[PDB]
């Protein structure tokens, strides 16, 4: 386990939070409102803010000597995942701003 | 797609946690200074990631354009967040308090 | 909290579910889609079927002859509030069904 | 809306009703009497019975198709948290009966 | 309504308190305990305090010049009701206190 | 026994006092007059003054130390119902005054 299941449920929320953001964008495109843009953009800057600090924490943990071939892999995957997401966010966010 | 990749990446994050658990299980068998140092170092990183997300929630829970449903969903995520982080912190202390 | 803490938030969810329904109806009047009509109605019938079930349970408890005046009061209020909510639901569901779509 | 304003007030009343039950259990432990246990158990069996009526409600919805991602997830948690809540209730009730008088 | 029905409810609240009080005293007489006595005395003191406060308001109102025969009578009755209630409450309070625990 | 009965009828008086007022306002519209207007004004004024005074008393009571959640809630509701009532009174009176007489 339950100790692990707890974390999983918490992570699943973040995933659904992205789906929701995607829905907000969809609703925005339909009926564009400056008020909604302010919301979406802020939220996107929020997610990016977290990833920024998170990446740092990872870069530090990877500079250890204990990490084995398996542990090293996981960290590299998490670091890359954050990169992929943050890139696809700033790219998407920039598009929203371009929407008149 | 992106969401298809986010889900795939998230699944890997789960498998990573199950591995950490097995190294804790292995540590209960042969409590050593080396493994303990690694585990603790990894538990710190995880807790930090949560503590970080915790700070992101607060920044959002201050806006005005938040309907009752969004506010509630966040308050729940934060309440649950503090619970999970509190459970992990107590779990780490139990690890840092073991002899060889 | 203990059980009361959980029971409380559990009831809080019910309150939100209502406001959520209000939104379904509020937006339904904007674009009367029969696809949503069949959906909303189903939800209302579910809640009503739940209330009707709760009443039967409240009636059995009120049958006891060892409840203090305050306990009797709370049971009457609970049953009454349920009776009120069901009135407004059936009167609203009837109006919704009238909207062609 | 006055209705939701009244429902909200009723929730506050029901909240006090639950806390009042808490006190009953407290004093019950202090001075364990048979007659009190009977009423407390009956009151909890009622609270549990209501939850059983909630599950049959959720299940009926969790089978529906026109539910989206968010709606389906919200109910799924309500059912899980509901099961745990009810489970904890039955456990709390057992502890009460165990207190012989 | 959403007003007169709400008022109707808040009115019955006063009677509920008194009825509940009479039950507390009854239960106390059956099983006297310092905990309950102190609780009953505290409640009565508060209720009495409310009567004393209200009496002041009623007296100030009687001074009004634009009062007709009706409004004036209603005040006298409301004033006498408090006089009776407080007179009986104090007698019951003195009696309860004298009960050995 | 005669006390509770007296308090009960003392309750229905305050209830009728508002309905009787509502009827006064009704007939007034049918045939406006500077006399009924001055009377109604004084009537609605006195009631408002009462609510004001009672609130002040309710504020003092809440400052007591031996109060419990149930006593605090009763006071809160008593003060709340006083606000709503007076609110409609102040508004309604305005509508009454702005009537061509």
């Amino acid at each position: 386990n339950s100790l692990m299941e707890r974390i999983h449920e918490q992570i699943k929320k973040g995933e659904l939070a992205l789906f929701y953001l995607q829905e907000q964008i969809n609703h925005f495109e339909e009926k564009p409102t400056k008020e909604m843009k302010d919301k979406i953009v802020a939220e996107m800057d929020t997610i990016i803010a977290m990833i920024d600090g998170v990446r740092g924490v990872l870069d530090r943990l990877m500079q250890r000597k204990d990490l084995d071939i398996f542990e090293q892999y996981n960290l590299e995957m998490a670091k890359k995942s954050g990169d992929i997401l943050e890139r696809d966010l700033k790219k998407e966010e920039a598009r929203v701003k371009k929407i008149e």
